[PDB]
């Protein structure tokens, strides 16, 4: 706007030279929008008033205050509580009598000069009553009074019985306490200014009072008739002395910067019932931390049971921001449950406001982007898009219980090739807002307005009725979806989809294992996950018949020493999706044992996010498909019974170093030859039994309740692991697994045999055993123990260095690999002294 | 029970339950109250069961109320918006028209495939008689939009012309005249090819099932026979020869089972497949294992070897 541009140029280019410091006494003018304070000389005050007056006549947003200081015109601020929400009549006779009574108190102060003088009274009124609250200002700008005299006059006016009567007959219920006693000291709004929210008080009536000291009983009060002829900002100013109408008579001596956008959060932020926050104070502030100016919403949110700046915490002395937590979409979830009706009312009002501003901006023509904008305001919390791999804008839709399921994607995002539900919503529920707009326009039609206003509204109505049927066009809706593909962008949804390892998808919803107990998020959430399991259906952790029979037929059927629980603990943490221990279980043993029950049941209860059928050719044949099938997974298995004794290397160095690998094969040692370095990360177990129990391998594996109970006890064992021994490396020792492991370890797994048997750990003994001596001892032991074959000393030395004897190997300054704290055994040699070789009564599932 | 799982999708199904089952006799549903509020189940039959349970027991009143609802939807759509009709409301009336004949789903490549339920009065292939067939384009739907929708368009036009010849003031006469003119301009659009393609691509969101491709022939107790659907859930064969919610697609053209007869052909087959082999105590396990081939999966894991004989019944 031209006159606003003119005022901007005057302020920045010219009046900037009069800028005062905060709390300066020279300040006479305050621009609360720009937060600037000025000491304007009379010449520049007038130039300001000419610009403010032009801005006022065009209804421009102004928030200018003048400071009253110690000697200036009188202002009376009346804050009325009314009988009703009807503007009180306040006709000239009532206002005339008010002026007379105000004057009696001025006269009684004894400060008026002798002689004949005109003084002007102006009444500016609050444009409407809001909840019975009403207001007027009485400005006597020309009557220059000491601050102390104003305070005295105001004191007297509060107790005036005639004023109280007048106000009472106008419908005022607070006639004793409606006059602000600080009227003398408060900065006073310039005419046309007001809290940006408040509509500027409007000048209703002004009066000319003439007093004459010689004729004190003659006090003529008359309405001023040609008010429009004057610069009203100028004339009404308490500090102005260069008005045309108002000639001085000398007596004896911020708005939380909404920018018309950010009001939505403060409207939906007050009627949550989150007034008490033990953890929620950090939650809401990290939710709205996406706004750089979040301090003002924080201060507005806190001020509601007391707190006193949260006992002077002040955001724990200005706590900073962190990695991206939950976002703005949570606060509408924090609404709609404590008070859904007011949330729905304000949200529908926001929809209607956006559509009304788009209709009134461009008369009837609705295009794709305005529809997309209202749609994004409608379900910004239900749809996202991305540009994932090939540049295609794939869609992800959040789902609710009142919706056609797939089978169990109940609280997780589902990939949609086309937004079918959005296509339904554009035509069905958005037509309700179309009817709201048409009913608003037709209500505006039935108003007593002038002819051109009715003609403009009629042409707007016919254009909007022409454009209303376009929301059912398939081409228009396709364009609207394509336009909303830019508004619904997330920029990180595909990249962060299943990256969280502490969180899983289940048939009930979302399972969170971030805390010590299971969470089972069964409501709205901001976790962006897509993968799900359709047969987990986690039933917390019960003691019904199914879990009881699972615990009965699961343990106490395989032998263990002191109730060894390692097999279930390693069968746990398959629900962990990454950054776990680098072990690999060897369950090669038994043909009719519980392998086909237990391992296939761990496979079956879990779904697409990990279910691995790597075959023998994918583990032994000579990153194409080696662990691409393990990418983003947490469980792998190699169920094989086709014999085919094969190689025991080329993969396991990188296959274990998100895995929980379980290897199942024949009872005989199929994979056998591996050296040290990738040796300790392989545990072997053999099932001793094979009751045979043939019923459990066929029909109860596919029973959904058995899988639910098995997932419940897997969560139980995960909780037990993170309660007792967080980490599989420092697990309480079990002699079975380690021995069965060492059994295979000694069973042609490695030279371990000689490494710990023929070689003995004799610390005291200071015998020197060279690398070539160890090589010759290995050659002699192999030739007299296993078979006859030629030896190469170099490669045997290299294998001996990499073996378990690296603890006894020292890179001394002598720079040799000889032995110094061990002893060897020759033929028919035994161990010497000083030389060392190298059940609860209750149930088993309880704490041990 | 079937009606209450059919309308269990209603959030307030107890009120229709008490409306329909407290009916001669009834006696307040014989004081069961859904057998004291019985627990829901998995995806059972839908509203298409009650949709089908008319049309052959009381077809005239059912046809009258469906025509009245058809006209009501179209009258609402031509009264909210003055005369012009466009893709989505034609799609909505079409979905109300054959919501129990067509479905559409996305299968592999992001494309929408249409499945059409067939009737005896329709050109089939050999034996798709009560089964969903896959259509690259819904040709029957295009034909039905072009021809059968014109009857409802003429019903709307007749209603408008009846309202025109009524004694009220000239402003409503002018409003009805311009409404008739705009509706007449929009009437011929249903014969346009681009308009019909838009209506089809708009109704693809309305006929969506989303549990159709992944549950197509997963049920092992269903067979697509030339007579229709054979169900072996019960001890006798069912032979579903009517409308059903079983969403199977593949079929067999030669099965055609009219239960077990005793005519010349079955007697010849009984004398031919056996009584040539000398069996002990009516030994019949071989053809017993040659049965259960109608079962899809999740069965025993046996295998039979029959490498014996040169010119036998091999």
């Amino acid at each position: 706007l031209a006159e606003v541009q003119a005022l901007e140029t005057l302020l920045t280019r010219e009046l900037s030279v009069f800028l005062t410091e905060p709390g300066s006494k020279k300040t006479n003018i305050i621009n609360r929008i720009t937060g600037k304070t000025y000491a304007l000389p009379s010449t520049e005050l007038l130039r300001l008033y000419e610009h403010l007056e032009q801005c006022r006549k065009q209804g421009a947003l102004m928030y200018f205050l003048e400071r009253q200081g110690t000697y200036s015109g009188l202002m009376l601020d009346y804050d009325l509580k009314l009988n009703t929400n009807a503007v009180p009549p306040l006709e000239p006779p009532a206002l005339s009598r008010l002026c007379h009574r105000i004057f009696v108190h001025i006269k009684n102060s004894s400060v008026l000069p002798e002689g004949s003088h005109k003084i002007h009274f102006f009444f500016t009124l609050k444009p409407e009553v809001v909840q019975g609250k009403y207001g007027f200002h009485v400005l006597i700008p020309g009557l220059k009074l000491a601050a102390s005299t104003k305070k005295s006059i105001i004191g007297s006016l509060q107790h005036d019985a005639t004023v109280q009567k007048i106000l009472h007959e106008q419908g005022v219920t607070n006639p004793e306490s409606c006059l602000d006693p600080h009227s003398a000291s408060v900065p006073s709004l310039l005419y046309g200014s007001s809290k940006l929210n408040h509509k500027p008080y409007q000048l209703k009536t002004g009066f000319e009072l003439v007093f004459d000291s010689s004729d004190p009983d003659y006090i003529p009060i008359h309405q001023i008739k040609n008010l429009e002829s004057y610069n009203l900002v100028s004339e009404l100013s308490l500090t102005n002395e260069q008005g045309s109408l108002v000639r001085p008579v000398y007596c004896a001596a911020m708005l939380h910067d909404p920018e018309a956008r950010y009001l939505h959060k403060i409207l939906n932020l007050l009627p949550p019932e989150y007034y008490v926050e033990y953890p929620l104070w950090s939650n809401v502030v990290f939710a709205l931390a996406n706004t750089s100016a979040n301090y003002r919403p924080l201060a507005e949110w806190f001020s509601q049971t007391g707190g006193k700046e949260k006992l002077e915490k002040l955001w724990n002395d200005a706590s900073h921001h962190t990695e991206k937590k939950i976002t703005k979409r949570s606060i509408m979830y924090w609404a709609h449950k404590h008070a859904p009706q007011q949330y729905k009312e304000i949200v529908e009002q926001g929809y209607f406001s956006i559509l009304a501003e788009y209709v009134y901006s461009y008369n009837g023509m609705l295009e794709h982007y305005m529809i997309a904008k209202v749609i994004y305001a409608m379900m910004g919390n239900k749809f996202v898009v991305d540009v994932d791999s090939n540049g295609k804008y794939v869609w992800f839709e959040f789902v609710l219980p009142g919706q056609p399921m797939n089978q169990g994607e109940i609280w997780k995002w589902r990939k949609e090739v086309n937004p079918d539900e959005l296509h339904i919503y554009i035509s069905e529920n958005f037509s309700r807002v179309m009817d709201r707009i048409t009913e608003h326009i037709k209500y505006h039609l039935s108003q007593p307005h002038e002819s051109n206003i009715l003609n403009y509204y009629k042409k707007l109505l016919k254009a909007f009725e022409r454009s209303k049927s376009k929301i059912f066009n398939d081409s228009f809706k396709k364009g609207v979806i394509r336009q909303a593909e830019f508004l619904f962008r997330q920029r990180s949804f595909i990249q962060t989809l299943d990256t969280n390892p502490h969180l899983l998808g289940v048939g009930n919803g979302v399972l969170s294992i971030e805390t010590i107990p299971a969470k089972l998020i069964n409501h709205f959430h901001e976790h962006p996950i897509h993968q799900y399991t359709h047969i987990c259906y986690v039933p917390f952790n019960p003691e019904n018949p199914w879990t009881k029979l699972l615990l009965n037929a699961l343990q106490d059927i395989i032998p263990e020493l002191d109730a060894r629980l390692w097999i279930m603990f390693y069968l746990s943490t398959a629900i962990f999706r990454g950054l776990k221990e680098a072990l690999m279980l060897l369950w090669l043993g038994g043909g009719c044992n519980g392998k086909t029950f237990l391992m296939r049941l761990v496979a079956m209860v879990l779904g697409d996010h990990y279910a691995s059928k790597l075959n023998i050719s994918l583990l032994t044949s000579c990153p194409n498909s080696a662990f691409m099938r393990l990418k983003g997974r947490g469980y792998g298995y190699f169920e094989e019974t086709n014999k085919s004794e094969v190689l025991n290397t080329s993969r396991l160095k990188e296959m274990v170093n998100t895995a929980t690998m379980v290897a199942a094969s024949n009872y005989n040692f199929i994979i056998d030859t591996t050296d040290h370095g990738t040796w300790r990360r392989l545990r072997h177990y053999r099932s001793k039994v094979k009751k045979e129990d043939p019923r459990f391998i066929h029909e109860y594996i596919m029973d959904p309740d058995c899988q639910n109970a098995f997932f419940s006890i897997l969560v139980y064992f995960w909780e037990k692991l993170q309660k007792e021994y967080n980490g599989q490396i420092k697990k309480v020792f079990c002699p079975t697994i380690e021995s069965e492991t060492e059994a295979y370890r000694k069973s042609q797994d490695t030279l371990h045999r000689f490494i710990t048997e023929r070689v003995v750990e004799s610390p005291s003994a200071e015998t020197v055993y060279n690398l070539s001596e160890v090589v010759t001892a290995y050659a002699e032991w192999y030739n007299t123990n296993i078979n006859v074959k030629r030896h190469i000393a170099l490669e045997l030395s290299q294998e001996l260095e990499n073996s378990v004897l690296e603890k006894y190997l020292q890179w001394s300054p002598n720079k040799t690999r000889i032995l110094k704290g061990c002893r060897i055994l020759h033929k028919f040699e035994t161990l010497q002294p000083g030389e060392s070789y190298i059940e609860p009564k209750n149930k088993w599932w309880e704490w041990s």
